[PDB]
């Protein structure tokens, strides 16, 4: 019925690991459907008929020059307080996404279908001192779904991507393969595209990153897996005075970037309590779970009445599946 298992004795590479070019969470990754949620009017805009947020030029040229057009354009984003004016479903996209391009899914492997924001959470699992709680289900066509059960800081982020791009969302479903039995179907929501080079950009809000810092090191990990699941996708990063909010600085970065920032042979001299937030070991517990996920609600499925479980993860990376109610569904 249910089932309790240690994983914190799961294969990976040594926590000092070092590896020049980042490695990659899926391959053959690739975007498979777009759709802008247009939300007063309840509408999705699918593909050729849906609105990327762009980025806008100014910003696009800045990344590409790496300079500003001039003073005018730099004070029309540096400086900027990005705390002016604080004083101020998911899951049925994707279900429609999947319907969408399941005619699609390889029927040779089991296919966890779920927004980005789950799929990270459990790749983080052994480098957070908190755990985790989710559903899965097993489909009747025997894939798996999965689903769920700072005010200030959270402002600035919005209004960071307002000040950068030209109510509504936009987002993006990429299918990857994890396993030889095992591929994702992932929906993500893209902030805007960098015009000049046709590339998905991820603007991200923070202050100046004090590394040797926990709670940096985990953004930064976090920021590293979050874009390297998709199949294309760049950072930018606006920097803010810690007291003024003001946006001192933009910095552009790609997945190479936040990955040598977390991957040094330098870096790895301090010892560490998470794995040292190792990319590599996040990859292989990345590599071990879902096989032990698939494996085992696979398992539990055949002999139960339900097709939902609860599945949780320790801090001590222990998974426990028992099966929830069949009279209940999670919206
Ligand atoms: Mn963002």
């Amino acid at each position: 019925g249910s089932l309790v298992l240690s994983c914190k004795k799961f294969p990976h590479v040594s926590v000092n690991y070092v590896v020049d070019k980042t490695p990659k969470l899926l391959t053959d990754c690739k975007e498979v459907h777009n759709c802008s949620y247009i939300i007063n009017d309840a509408t999705l805009l699918w593909n050729e008929a849906s609105r990327k947020p762009r980025l806008r030029p100014e910003v696009c040229t800045y990344i590409k020059d790496s300079k500003w057009e001039n003073k005018a354009v730099k004070d029309s984003f540096i400086g900027i307080d990005l705390t002016k004016g604080y004083d101020d479903n998911s899951l049925v996209i994707l279900k429609e996404a999947y319907q969408r391009y399941e005619k699609t899914l390889n029927p040779e492997k089991t296919t966890f279908v779920s927004l980005r924001h789950h799929i990270i959470d459990i790749i983080m699992c052994p480098f957070l001192d908190e755990p985790l709680s989710l559903l899965m289900t097993v489909q009747p066509d025997k894939n798996i779904l999965i689903s769920v059960d700072n005010k200030k800081i959270c402002y600035t982020g919005f209004a960071l991507e307002d000040l950068l791009i030209e109510h509504e969302l936009y987002y993006s479903i990429v299918h990857g393969s994890l396993n030889d039995e095992i591929d994702l179907l992932i929906q993500a929501e893209m902030d805007s595209i960098n015009t000049l080079t046709d590339t998905y950009t991820e603007i991200k809000s923070s202050v100046h990153f004090k590394l040797g810092n926990t709670y940096h090191r985990r953004k930064l990990l976090r920021m590293w897996i979050q874009t390297n699941l998709l199949p294309k996708s760049d950072l930018l990063i606006g920097f803010r005075n810690s007291y003024s909010n003001e946006l001192e600085q933009l910095k552009a970065y790609k997945i190479q970037d936040i990955y040598h920032k977390i991957n040094n042979s330098s870096i790895v001299g301090k010892p560490g309590k998470f794995y040292k937030f190792n990319p590599n070991v996040a990859n292989d517990w990345f590599q071990h779970i879902f096989q032990v996920l698939k494996q085992n609600l696979l398992l539990l499925s055949q002999e139960s009445t339900s097709t939902t479980f609860k599945v949780q993860i320790d801090t001590n990376l222990t998974l426990s599946i028992s099966p929830a109610s069949q009279f209940v569904t999670a919206l």
